[PDB]
Formats: structure tokens, C-alpha cells, sequence
């Protein structure tokens, strides 16, 4: 019997839980107002905060950190890396810390974990980063020299709802093909060939089919004009593509219930709206199917959106049935994912990937790639 | 018998041809080099200089501007307008003199025409504008309410292959479904639905995937922090969008022969460009097929691009034959086409477009989508 405890740090929230094996025996989320929140200068200041809560939700527990199995975290912005459940060390903290790829607040999990770690010896690891990125050469090349398609997506559910697809006919995840498409807040849609995530969409910064709170990708000249057009805000303009973007800026809501309340009401724009979100996310789906040479075994649709089954499915299933049978696997639970990992660590199913050397075999495999400066 | 007269402008070059019915009895490309060309300021000024070889190029024939049945331009920078062969009006030269949609060469063409109009009676015409837009509004959102897609592509060349496979084969364009890719110095994917264009990538403005010249949709943060990075050259920065960029930014050339002699020297970037262009290519021919739900008769690769059958028709055609057959219609003869269009309404077969009113009907029906500014 392993007892795990699982860190996950988002943007407004903190969530915590334990598990004792494949059991959960407690969780709770811990949200931060803008207030409480806006109080620190830089992300990173937020780190004693954060920790006082992960200690406090231990404590109230009667147990000792040092009871545990192992710490688990969500992982953050490191260099780019395969995917599996890596061990924290210190060049991972050294880059957290730097935020040399960018701040988030899912960096301070794993620093989080680390300390917990430096107190008692247990294990601390980091499951399926944003960052994972297992995708073919041939899906990099953007068009233009100083441009690359970057992974950068919810690589945390879209791995575990595929390896979920798996072991419900009981076959391995390494031996299938998949369409996974994420659709959430964010929209990643990913071509699986044979266990390996050989392209999909930079979700994260914005490039894809437009979502319920995101733009998507846009025109680029109708872009490049409005770029520098006075109406110059580079804050204001960088939120219309992770932000204030997408059915929010047409409907005045990112709420997919209540969307689906208006086109049962009549209101035909925005049926108009949400039925070209559906339409593009086929579109992308047949990008992945013809990454795959047409070789698909599943469509999956997983994340909030999966769950509205009265349009959005019915809409994108009869585009892309032709592909292949589709599958609905809605929502997400990166609780019991992370937890689940670690279980597997510790139970010796898997094994755990060192990110310091991982990080140099992928930075050397991408340094040829990149030898295209040869004139 | 008719005798109809062909007029071509292009950013560096003037092509004209005469036709008598469907034989060609003469045809010329009158390129202007740099110097000649740079001297004059707009666009519009070289009007009275393209005219005057034109006048030229009918005058040493022997025949008589009166002598014509017909003249036919290329279309132009005009608004949005439905397929077909339109008869030049008063609105349209306004238009195109005004440059309210941007100047281009292409637009001296209808003028011209419309002169030697003025000057016989003979009826002048532009068919098939690069500006045909038959999509549905589910298209043209694009995620954020100020910024739309657009149907700007190689309209003339798309709808002349579609008729000419549907003629191949005794069937109507209009009773067939096609994914039609032409892959020049810019590609245009387009879905052909009954006779309809209902979908496809704004290729004229830099949108979809990258060309032997263009580097087509690029990284929106990357793109939006790169904007204004001090690098910032209006110009520069836009010539990065349909003149150097792709192969050329690549490998620095646009020439796929060249290109493809390298691959046979054992180049591994260019082969790994060049496969990825294909690749791409690939893709959003699978986005087309999502758009006809996967209801389509044939693939077709029409195009430059497509003489090139000793790798990049076999690589996209691996990929994409599961969506359906592939046929290769290699090569576009703008003068045949623009003279053939003609002939069918000088021989009654079709009916003339106005494009006074044709605008109106266009408009309102955009109009009515636009209507989106309700909140
Ligand atoms: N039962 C339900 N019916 C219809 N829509 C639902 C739903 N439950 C959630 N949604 C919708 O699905 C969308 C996504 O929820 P999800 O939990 O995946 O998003 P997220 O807020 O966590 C952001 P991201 O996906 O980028 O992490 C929501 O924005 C909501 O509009
Ligand atoms: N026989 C051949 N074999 C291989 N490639 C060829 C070819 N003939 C032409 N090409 C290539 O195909 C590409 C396109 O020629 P195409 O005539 O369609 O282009 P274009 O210059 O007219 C520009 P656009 O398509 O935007 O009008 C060229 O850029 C060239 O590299
Ligand atoms: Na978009
Ligand atoms: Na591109």
C-alpha cells in the first residue's frame, strides 16, 4: 500500500489529493480570488503561498510527509521532453525557477514537491508536462527558417484517455493508431502512431480551431495589419488567444450549457457560431487522419466539451465518421492521472525517466534538425 | 465563327492571345523587367503602357479592334463576387480604378478591355475573379468577430480543371463533390461541392500551407512577438508572405527540378523540406475532405507542382487515397480558359453575370452575417 500525494497548481486554483494506492481518501480544491492572487509581483512569488497550503493540507490530515510514497506534480514549462513520469532534480528546479521557458503557475508544483521531498527522501516526479513532444521532423518545418511548430498541449489527458481507449479492449496503447481530440477550454487535436504523439496543434499558444475561450489560429495578413495599427496593446492584443477570444467574444459566454440554451431558444447566431467551433475541430481531425495515411483505428472526443451530446458530438461525428468510428470519453481527471503514475513507479510497471538526460537527448535530436542554417 | 482576344496582366508580365472559336491563332508573353516596370509610381499609371501593347499586339494582325466578337480579361481586386463570366461596367471600373480592394496588376486587364469596348461596341468581359467567394458562412468565422476568412485564390484555374474532369468522364460539375489542390507559387485547396466552392484557404494572402515561394500560416505568438521586435519592416516583414518565403527561404530556390536534383544528390534538408510541403499539403487536402464529410468523388492535384510525379504527387497521393481516387491534371492555360468562357456565351451556352448586381446580392448576404455585431 503506497500513499501518494498529487500537486496541481493552475492558473486561479490549487489542487491537492491522496491517494492510498488506487484509492483516493481526500481531496480538495483550494481557489485564489484576483484579489488574494494579485498581492505578488511575479508568479514565482506565489511559491510560500502555495506551499503553506499543500503543508496545510497534509497536516489537517494526522499524517507526515514523510509517511509518503512519493510526490506527484503536474508538470510545467520545461525544455521540451518525451513523454513518461520524470524524476524531479535539480536542473528541472534550476529551470522552474528561472522560468527561462516562460512563468506559469504549474512550475511552482514540482519546486513544491521537490521540497517535500529534501525533508524526508521520499521520491518526487512529474508526470506528462505540457511540454511533451514526440513529434516527426517533417511536422516541424512551418514555412519559414526562424518558425517552428511547437507540442504544446494537455499531453497529461491526452495520454491517459489513449492508453484509457487501450486497455478497454485490452491492447496496447503502442500498437494502435488514434485521432485524440482534446476539447476543452483549449483544443488540442493529436495524430497517435503507436503510442508516439507525432503532431498536433500548439494548443497553449493559440494555434488551432477556435475555442470556447480562445481565437485560434487567425488570418495573417488581416493579423499583421492590425498588428501594428495603434490599437497596439500588447497586453489586450495577447489576451484574443488564450483569453478573450472564441465563443466569449462572439456570444458574450464560454458556457457550452448555455449556448445550447440559445439555440433552443431560436437564436440562430449563435448556432451559426458554435456549429463552425464543431466544424473546424472536424476540419483539424482530418489534418491528424491524413497524418495518419488514413491508418486510424479511433476518432476520440475527450474533455468538457464531449459533453454536450445534443450538437456539438452529433456534428462532428457525421463529418468524420468516414475516418473512422467515433468515441466519447468526457471530461478529464488529472487527480487520479497523476496519482496513477506514480503507482505504477512505485509498483515497478514503469520506469522513471530522468529528466537531465532526457532533456540532452532531445535537445541533440533537435540540434540536427535545427543544422538547417546550413545556408 | 468568333474572334475573341484574351487579356492577361501579371505583376511582371502582359500575356495575350486570339482565338477564333476554339483554335488559338496567336498568342504572347511581353514580360517587363524591373528597370521598365519601375518606372512608374502606382500600379495604375502603367495603364497607358500595357494598353499601348496590347493595341500593338492586335495592330500588327492585320484585324481591326472592331473586328472581335469579344474581349476578355482576367478579373481583378473586385469585391466579393459569385463564379462566372461577368460583362465589364461602369461599377467595376470605378473599382478597379479606385483600387478600394488593393492595387494589382491584374486589375489594368478589365480597363483595358474596356476601352476597346468603348471604341467598338464589342463586348467586353472578366471571368472568374481571384476574388470568387461560393462559401458557406459556417467558413467564414474565424474565431475572433474582427477578422474573417476570406475566398481568395486561383478561382479560374480551380473551376476549369473541376469542369474538366466532370467533362472527362460525360458527368456535370455541378451533380459531383471534389477536393481540388492547385499547388503553384501559391496553393489553393478548395472543396467543391455541386458546382460550389464551399470552402478554402485565403492563398493570395499568405493563409494555408507553405509554397515554393510563400511560407503560408505561421505561428501566431511567435508571429505576434517577432512583429514588433525592433526587426520591424513593414515591407520586409510583408514580403515574407508571398515572396520570400517556403523553398526559397529554405533552400534558396523555388525551382522544384532543382530541388528535386538535390534530393537525388543524397541532400537530406531538402528532401526533408521538401517532404514536408507535400506533408502539409496532405493536411489540408484532409481538412477539405472533412468539409464534404468525407462525400468525395475525387482528389485532384492541377498545378506547376504537379508535373513533379517522382516525389511529391507520390508522397500526398500515399496519404490521401483513402479519402478518395487521385488524379493529376498537371499544368493551367489561363489564355485557353479566359477565351472558352467567352465563346460559350457568344454562343449562347452560358449566361453573362452583371456585376453591378451580382455585387448588391453578394453583399447583402454578407451583410445579413455580419449582422454578428449584436453583442
Ligand atoms: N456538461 C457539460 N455540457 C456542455 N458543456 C460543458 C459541460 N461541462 C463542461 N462544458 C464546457 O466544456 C468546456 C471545457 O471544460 P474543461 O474542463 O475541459 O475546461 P478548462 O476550463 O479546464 C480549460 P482547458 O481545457 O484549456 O484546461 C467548458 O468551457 C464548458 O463550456
Ligand atoms: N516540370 C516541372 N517539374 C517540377 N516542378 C515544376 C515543373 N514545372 C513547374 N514546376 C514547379 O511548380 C511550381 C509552379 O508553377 P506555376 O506555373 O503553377 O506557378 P506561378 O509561378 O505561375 C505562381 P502561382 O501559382 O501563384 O500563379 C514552380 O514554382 C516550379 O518550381
Ligand atoms: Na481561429
Ligand atoms: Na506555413
Amino acid at each position: 500500500m503506497f500513499r501518494i500525494l498529487t500537486i496541481n497548481p493552475g492558473s486561479t486554483s490549487t489542487k491537492l489529493s491522496i491517494f492510498e494506492d488506487e484509492r483516493m481518501v481526500k481531496m480538495q480544491n483550494f481557489s485564489h480570488s484576483p484579489d488574494e492572487l494579485g498581492r505578488f509581483q511575479k508568479i514565482l512569488d506565489q511559491l510560500e503561498f502555495r506551499e503553506k497550503i499543500a503543508r496545510q493540507f497534509v497536516e489537517e490530515t494526522g499524517y507526515s510527509l514523510s509517511s509518503f510514497s512519493a510526490f506527484v506534480s503536474r508538470g510545467g514549462l520545461l525544455d521540451p521532453i518525451p513523454g513518461g513520469v520524470y524524476l524531479v532534480d535539480g536542473l528541472m528546479i534550476k529551470t522552474l525557477k528561472s522560468g527561462k521557458n516562460g512563468e506559469h503557475a504549474s512550475n511552482l508544483g514540482a519546486i513544491i514537491a521537490h521540497r517535500f521531498s529534501s525533508e524526508t527522501g521520499v521520491p518526487a516526479y512529474v508526470v506528462d508536462p505540457v511540454v511533451v513532444d514526440e513529434m516527426e521532423d517533417v511536422a516541424r518545418v512551418s514555412g519559414h527558417p526562424n518558425y517552428q511548430r511547437k507540442s504544446i498541449f494537455h499531453a497529461l489527458n491526452q495520454k491517459t484517455v489513449a492508453k484509457e481507449v487501450a486497455r478497454m479492449m485490452n491492447k496496447r496503447y503502442e500498437e494502435m493508431n488514434l485521432v485524440v481530440a482534446h476539447m476543452g477550454g483549449g483544443i488540442s487535436i493529436a495524430a497517435h502512431r503507436k503510442g508516439r504523439v507525432i503532431d498536433v496543434n500548439n494548443a497553449l499558444d493559440g494555434d488551432g480551431p477556435f475555442t470556447p475561450e480562445r481565437s485560434g489560429t487567425l488570418p495573417l495578413t488581416q493579423l499583421v495589419d492590425l498588428c501594428f495599427s495603434g490599437k497596439f496593446t500588447y497586453e489586450e492584443m495577447k489576451k484574443r488567444i488564450v483569453g478573450n477570444g472564441g465563443l466569449v467574444a462572439y456570444l458574450g459566454t464560454s458556457d457550452a450549457r448555455e449556448v445550447v440554451r440559445r439555440i433552443k431558444q431560436g437564436d440562430e447566431w449563435a448556432k451559426r457560431v458554435y456549429r463552425a467551433m464543431a466544424y473546424q475541430i472536424a476540419k483539424w481531425i482530418g489534418k491528424m487522419a491524413a497524418v495518419l495515411k488514413g491508418e486510424v483505428d479511433f476518432i476520440v472526443l475527450t474533455g468538457g466539451l464531449a459533453h454536450e451530446k445534443e450538437f456539438l458530438v452529433p456534428w462532428i461525428t457525421k463529418r468524420v465518421s468516414f475516418i473512422a468510428p467515433v468515441l466519447v470519453f468526457p471530461g478529464s481527471n488529472e487527480e487520479k492521472a497523476l496519482a496513477l503514475s506514480a503507482l505504477r513507479v512505485l509498483r515497478g510497471e514503469e520506469k522513471p525517466k530522468n529528466y537531465s538526460e532526457e532533456s540532452r537527448r532531445w535537445r541533440e535530436r533537435y540540434d540536427s534538425y535545427l543544422d538547417g542554417i546550413l545556408r
